[PDB]
C-alpha cells in the first residue's frame, strides 16, 4: 500500500492479516454497471443503498440486515455490505448471508490491499468490489484491478481528488465513484466533486456519493452525466425515503 498514516494505515494493517474466506460461490455475476446502464435508459434513477453497522461518519445502527436487503430489493439498483470489522464492526457471514438472500448487484465495501480479498468478495458472493486509490499504489491498484476482472467483476473505483482521478483512468477504470468524502479527514467538498465529475468522460459509469440526502441534488447530479448515486446514512436511518429519491 502507500505510505499512510492515522487510522486508514490501522486498517490497511487489519486487512492485510484478514482471513480468508474458504467456501464456495453460490450465485451468479450481476453486473453492477451493466445494471446502472439499464436504469438509465429505462430512466430510472439508479440508488445503491448501504448497509453497515458502524461507520467513522455516524452512529452505529442495529437493524437487520436481512429484512433491510429485501426491502432494498425491491428500489435499488445494488447493495453496498461494508465488512471492514474494525471501524465499521462488519462481516463476511454478513455479507454472505445478504448475498444469499437477493438477486440485485451487490458490492462488497472494504479496505482491498491484497488479492485473497478478491478471492473473499467472488466466493462470498459480491458481484464487484471497491479499489480505493488513495491507500494503494499504481501498480497495486492496476493489479488487483486486472486480477478482478479475471473473476467477471467489473471493480469500482473510488476516487477522492484530481490525483485520485488521473490515477484512476491511466490504470483504465471504467466504473469510478466520485466521492465527496475525504477518507483521510471525513470532511465533505462537494465542489471538488462536481469538479471531478465534470472532467471524467462519458464513457465511464460515474457514482457520486458522499452526503446526499435530497432527490434535488440527485437529479442536479443526473444533469451532470452521474450515472449512479450512492446514500448510506440516510437509507439504513429510514429505508423507505429510497421511494422518495426514485419517484
Amino acid at each position: 500500500p502507500r505510505y499512510l498514516k492515522g487510522w486508514l494505515k490501522d486498517v490497511v494493517q487489519l486487512s492485510l492479516r484478514r482471513p480468508s474466506f474458504r467456501a464456495s460461490r453460490q450465485r451468479p455475476i450481476i453486473s453492477l454497471n451493466e445494471r446502472i446502464l439499464e436504469f438509465n435508459k429505462r430512466n430510472i434513477t439508479a440508488i445503491i443503498a448501504a448497509y453497515r453497522r458502524k461507520s467513522p461518519s455516524g452512529l452505529d445502527v442495529e437493524r437487520d440486515p436481512i429484512e433491510y436487503s429485501k426491502f432494498m430489493e425491491r428500489y435499488a439498483v445494488g447493495l453496498a455490505v461494508a465488512t471492514e470489522e474494525k471501524y465499521f464492526n462488519g462481516s463476511y457471514e454478513t455479507l454472505r448471508k445478504i448475498a444469499s438472500s437477493v438477486s440485485i448487484p451487490i458490492l462488497m465495501w472494504d479496505f482491498i490491499v491484497k488479492e485473497s480479498q478478491i478471492d473473499d468478495a467472488y466466493n462470498l458472493g459480491a458481484d464487484t468490489v471497491a479499489l480505493i486509490v488513495k491507500i494503494l499504489t499504481e501498480r497495486e491498484l492496476e493489479s488487483l484491478l486486472e486480477y478482478a476482472r479475471s473473476y467477471g467483476m467489473e471493480p469500482y473505483i473510488v476516487i477522492n481528488d484530481e490525483n485520485d482521478l488521473d490515477i484512476a483512468l491511466r490504470i483504465g477504470a471504467r466504473f469510478i465513484e466520485i466521492c465527496s468524502r475525504d477518507l483521510e479527514t471525513l470532511e465533505i467538498n462537494k465542489e471538488n466533486q462536481r469538479k471531478l465529475i465534470s472532467m471524467i468522460p462519458s464513457n465511464v459509469v460515474k457514482v457520486a456519493w458522499g452526503g446526499i440526502s435530497e432527490r434535488n441534488e440527485i437529479e442536479e447530479l443526473r444533469k451532470l452525466g452521474v450515472n449512479a448515486f450512492g446514500i448510506g446514512s440516510s437509507l439504513l436511518r429510514n429505508p423507505e425515503k429510497i421511494k422518495e429519491f426514485i419517484l
